[PDB]
């Protein structure tokens, strides 16, 4: 009996590694993203003081005073909000601020949110989606809001588009996590042919928002100046050019100065008291709000309860769910179907947008997406 | 409508990191550790020897000869040798050499391997169990093969038990990879009351083993040198004593020399002669060996046939189905049964060890297990 | 003999402990050094000069009495300056803080000087000028690496500026942004994308270049598509194409008329005129880092190089000459050795708390559109070099 | 101009692109700091004193003259020299080259002098004397960590040496491995277990001490059970209990008659005579890293000390007073500090190729049972400092 004196194949790639070898609830704050973007409206009287006024460069001044305000409230809200479910709505009416805002995640892979705003005396509409996206840059991640903002001012029979700046949070890996917010913002008139640019400048000049107005001419009509974590201020150009908390300008105009935050703030995730409504409940408003709503989220309701094992137990399972519902898609050739927005030219540029389906706060639910 | 000032909970382990974030087969030889084992077969010429001669301190050489030899193919064999599966056999019938051996994976928490050698002519029997338990120390990991080793020379009316040296392999995390054997080892022989020392020394002194052989009355009879990599000599202790490739100190005596290895070696894992015929088939042994044959394992099958992607795609099937097969005895209340080793006390030290059940090489296997 | 000890010990339960864990595990952190593995034998700053290999256009610009004519050269130089990008999936050596590469070409007709001029950000500036005395192409690149999923981008921050001394014109564009995609997972390949808007300064033209992404299923894979419009918005041509091979034109009516990943083939709209052309990669490319012939002469030397040119110039840097002469092993840790010399000379500068100093180019604005730019300091082709920074 | 590089890039599907990843990695990992959060303000030439803190048992032992009666007390000794080891889960600093430590207690006499005598192995040499001049206490220690699942092992490598100089007799034993459960991944307990012989040389007497493994449920927890026998393997005694407790002792013959998890009673069989009890640790101890009284002494300093004892001193340690002091966020500072000066003097004693001088300590037999130790080189207490090493 003989045998073999050598193998058959000589002896001799990351696919082993991979096959063979969730983000962590310590590190969210308690709101959905669509929670996060209802902050734009913690400034909402700029938009109807905008909405009184006769002259457009005036009219500007507010629509760019608010645009700047509707990025304020995140300084130390190192908290990243929680990526909503696909299908996931959010409500808030707010009768003092005078206004109603419904949004909803209309897409998951990217993460799309639409939001739909109006005037409760129906003076604006205000409007857009945001698909935060995010970039490893560094030792830091940029979050980038991309999409357009459109506000509506209908008794002056004109519309302003504009994007948010790019918000970048410093120190992920190592030190004090913190919040920086650059990027240039054109806002356009589209019926005036006014342009408002908002330089919000990168670090010394920390928070530093620097900008103009101009006509159509491209005649600039005024600087704009300030912090977007405190104020805004208008001035004449000739003057700003010269003569380069916050350094007031001599005959500078506050334009705006940033809502309250309450001294029970830093142990409150560094809300606003604009933030700390957001995600509240009542025996009313379940019988109102529809299935959809983030207010019904049980990790970011456990998590706001201090019960973060429960939340993160809570988040997974609901990540596993829509992962389940998504393959379910996948193989029974159903494809997802967006309640509230439909998707639609944005006139006043021809980009695609998504576009608010009506019927919202007419309630008769029907037939809602089961996400929770 | 008053809303609310503050959140219930103020904001506020490893847990939610652990629940919310194999081994590559790049990384083994293909050889079962029950094949790796049968390697202490290589020069079971000492064996025979040993039982041919009168004087039991000549004796006590050619197994202490062979208790070197045994660990001795495993210079620069760092290729880890398959964990074996819960059932997993392993027999070797050689003529030249006049012996089989069985081994059986008795257990896999902790993984405990199963062997039982006979002579063809009924000289001898070795068995023995063998648990590898694993350790990180510091750059390199020891296994130490925990279990008594007992060779009975059955025409002498004698049995020597023993447990082998601890086996490390160096520069794991960073470096080539090497192997060194270290620890002391007693072989006693039970019926002249004789004890023959080892010690693998660790390194310089690399593969250095030095020792002795004394009778029951501890008076030294001779010095026992050489290096587990090359060869063992026997030398008049008062000799050695003074005198301290290998230095051949004078009037020494060639217990043993390594068996030989290949030309082709590097090029198959560094295997023996013996080793690379472990795990060769052909269509009569198939007919003959039983289900539970690691000659019939697809992960070592394919890896030794180069294939090995198809390798760590099939070990980690096993190792599941394996898993899979111990939760519905977890649940089924069935508990595993070993086909070929019972449990029992080892005579010669009263040591619980794992008792050959007899059988095997009857065929007419029953029932087997159905581990692939 | 005290009963306690000055302070108790400090808890795991409260979350005071891992924000030490924190600072401890980034200062072992980013002290790693990116292995060599991964890189190619170039330094950023010679990766910089393949702009310059089809400095031919911008000759072929310098003669032509057309405005748009010009433009059309100008864009055919900014399409071709970012095509041996296709496949150089190896990323150039980061250059430090100090670093030099000067190239000349008399077959080319242009001379180039660059400097790193700062290490964070690693801002690398250049100045090329034509030897006929014809043109100066300068600017810097501040490569914004951004990884995120497989991809990696890097965004080349900064003006580029060619000025055409005998049209008494200049042009600024910024170039596309470079992906990598399947980093780790997969196998490389490389995207570019982005739109370049190049401006006659002079005349008040504009060239669209729309460098157009992947889109779904690799369709529109590197393909290039604009126009070129007068002062008052009118296209006078499209261009079209795919940058990785050629750039065509053609009359912008028609072509409003006809409107790892391979790429589509360009469809000859009718009337086009070829502007550019890439030269293929010798069949060494594949096997020499994917390099067109133009990129294997940069690190090239002979001593009758390293006398003239200064000790800076990364011809000179060890790390970069030992990955190319094969021993990798040797190469990271020259590396290694090359990155703690550099922070040891700047902790150095701290205690001594004194600034560092560029010595071919300094700050000032860019007249052309007001960005703060990097602009040459002089007297580098004099020689007589004096008190250079040693960082080898 | 060259048409190829002079060496083709080096492949990645080839298996050779990995060591040296696998070459640097780990030239990052091995320099990496264990971060002091899992440490305790004690450095292990400390935590070694802690073998004296029942000296009193020493001094019983010098002073009876049955043998037997001695034994009894070496092994209330071994046993008490470990007790100190519950819920100690903090690791006692790994001691510099060159490092001292040395304890004088005249309410306990004896006086102790400890070295870190080598960092790679890290071993630790102590020796301690009666100051009646009735014993001599010396050894070392190499604590052999070993990982594996969620526990490490460390395992004591070495022979520990009693002799009582007024009976001319020596003891000799080895101690039990400490096991830590459940590291990273749940709440750390200790367990200490290992055969433990105790010889008296003289007389031929052996103690036998089994520290007891857990065991399945955790049923043997902490148990100590092994007996007394003369030279001609005759048990005199059987001895038992805890080693976190208390010592019994009991006629042989009765004791065979006889025969994170939470201890079991000592079940007092009759006719037991207490041979050691442990002192309770204060209510200070939970908070106070879990010292005893004893422990808390070690680092404690006073200017008188500083001025008598050498600069080499660890309660001179910066790090460990860092610690201490509460600063935490120094003290990683300070051992990162630390643990690279060492680094820094043995290169450079390699670069001058000269070999360490233990201050202290020498090599040697243990003419005991051959083993080579470290024996104490004398001049240590005549003060007269001179030449020490710079380690702070
Ligand atoms: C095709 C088109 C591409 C789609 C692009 C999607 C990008 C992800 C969007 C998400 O916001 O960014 C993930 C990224 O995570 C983390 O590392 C981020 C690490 C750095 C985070 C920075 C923290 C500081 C931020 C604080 C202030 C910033 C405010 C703005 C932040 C809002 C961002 C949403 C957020 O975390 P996450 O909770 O949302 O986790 C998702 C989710 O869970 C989903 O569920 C998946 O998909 P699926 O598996 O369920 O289908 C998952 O995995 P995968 O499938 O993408 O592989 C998983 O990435
Ligand atoms: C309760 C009583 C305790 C049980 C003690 C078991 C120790 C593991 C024995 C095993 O040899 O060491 C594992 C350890 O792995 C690796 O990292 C080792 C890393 C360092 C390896 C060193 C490489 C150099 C060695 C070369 C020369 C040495 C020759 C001797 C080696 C033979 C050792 C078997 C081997 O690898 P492996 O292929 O056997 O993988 C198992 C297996 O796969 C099983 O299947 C499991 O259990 P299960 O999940 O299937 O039930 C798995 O996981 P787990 O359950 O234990 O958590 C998984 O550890
Ligand atoms: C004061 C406040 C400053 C605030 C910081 C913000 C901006 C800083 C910009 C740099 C951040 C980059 C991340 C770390 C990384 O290492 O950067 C590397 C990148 O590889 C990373 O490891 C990769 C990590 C794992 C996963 C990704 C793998 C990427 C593979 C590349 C694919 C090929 C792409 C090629 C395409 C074409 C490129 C134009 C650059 O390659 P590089 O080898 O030459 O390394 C330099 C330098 O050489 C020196 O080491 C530095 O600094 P320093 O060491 O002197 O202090 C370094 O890092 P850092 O210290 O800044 O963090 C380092 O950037
Ligand atoms: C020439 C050939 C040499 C061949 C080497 C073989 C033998 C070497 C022995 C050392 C190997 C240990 C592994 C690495 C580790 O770091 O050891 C640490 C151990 O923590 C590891 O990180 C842990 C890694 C992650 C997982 C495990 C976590 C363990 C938690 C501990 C729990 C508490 C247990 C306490 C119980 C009582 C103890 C008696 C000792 O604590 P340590 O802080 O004081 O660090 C020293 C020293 O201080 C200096 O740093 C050294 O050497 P070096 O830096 O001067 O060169 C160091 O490592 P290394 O270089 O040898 O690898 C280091 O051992």
């Amino acid at each position: 009996k003989k045998h073999r004196t050598s193998l058959p194949s000589p002896m001799f790639i990351w696919s082993i590694l991979r096959k063979c070898i969730t983000m962590p609830v310590i590190f969210n704050e308690p709101l959905s993203f669509l929670q996060r973007l209802t902050e734009y409206m913690e400034h909402t009287y700029l938009i109807h003081k905008a909405s009184s006024l006769s002259d457009p460069v005036e009219r500007m001044q507010c629509v760019a005073a608010f645009a700047v305000s509707a990025v304020a409230s995140q300084w130390e809200r190192t908290g990243k909000p929680f990526n909503p479910l696909l299908g996931e709505t959010y409500e808030l009416v707010r009768d003092d601020l005078g206004f109603r805002l419904i949004s909803e995640q209309v897409s998951h892979h990217p993460p799309i949110s639409a939001f739909h705003a109006e005037g409760l005396n129906n003076d604006f509409i205000f409007h857009g989606s945001i698909y935060p996206k995010l970039k490893f840059w560094g030792k830091s991640v940029e979050a980038e809001p991309k999409g357009t903002i459109t506000l509506e001012l209908l008794e002056h029979n004109e519309a302003y588009t504009w994007t948010n700046p790019t918000c970048c949070v410093h120190n992920i890996i190592v030190g004090k996590l913190w919040i920086e917010q650059y990027g240039n913002v054109e806002i356009i008139n589209h019926k005036t042919g006014d342009k408002c640019v908002l330089n919000f400048k990168p670090c010394k000049e920390l928070h530093k928002v620097e900008g103009y107005i101009q006509d159509k001419s491209k005649k600039k009509l005024c600087a704009l100046y300030g912090k977007w974590t405190e104020c805004l201020y208008s001035v004449d150009p000739a003057t700003f050019d010269a003569y380069k908390s916050v350094f007031i300008i001599p005959g500078s105009v506050l334009l705006w100065r940033i809502a309250p935050r309450p001294p029970n703030s830093a142990q409150m995730y560094n809300f606003t008291s604009f933030a700390m409504v957001l995600n509240e409940v009542d025996k009313d408003m379940e019988s109102v709000i529809p299935k959809t709503d983030c207010r019904l989220r049980p990790d970011i309701r456990a998590m706001e309860n201090g019960e973060i094992d429960q939340a993160s137990e809570e988040k997974k399972r609901l990540e596993e769910k829509q992962r389940a519902a998504r393959k379910n898609r996948s193989k029974s050739e159903e494809d997802w179907k967006t309640r509230w927005f439909h998707q639609g030219p944005n006139p006043y540029n021809g980009a695609q947008d998504w576009i608010y389906s009506g019927s919202y706060w007419d309630r008769n639910y029907f037939n809602l997406p089961d996400i929770y």
